[PDB]
């Protein structure tokens, strides 16, 4: 089991380059077991997981999952794509969203 800083010392924020966040995953292998940690200040980001359709088009209502508190540790439970969305103002349309694949333990 591995635990990732999302973002690194980034951390999650809403980026200045609309890829910084696929390019922080690339090169990762995230497996059954794995633990997600956003970090971010109350109030000014958070998290969603959302379907790939509503990822694709920012959709921020009826969420899988939202979280408000700072580090949001989530666990990666189950083989599969995975889709990650802030909802705080225009942050996901300008990038602040992470896709992962996640794969056996
Ligand atoms: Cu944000």
């Amino acid at each position: 089991m591995e635990d990732y800083d999302v973002g690194g010392d980034m951390e999650w924020k809403r980026p200045s380059d609309p890829k910084f966040y696929i390019t922080w995953a690339t090169g990762k292998t995230f497996r059954v077991g794995d633990e997600l940690e956003f970090d971010f200040a109350a109030g000014m980001h958070d998290v969603a997981v959302v379907t790939k359709d509503a990822f694709d088009n920012c959709k921020k209502e009826n969420p899988i999952s939202h979280m408000t508190t700072p580090p949001v540790k989530i666990m990666l439970n189950t083989t599969g794509p995975q889709y990650y969305i802030c909802t705080v103002g225009d942050h996901c349309r300008v990038g602040q969203k992470l896709s992962i694949n996640v794969v056996g333990a």
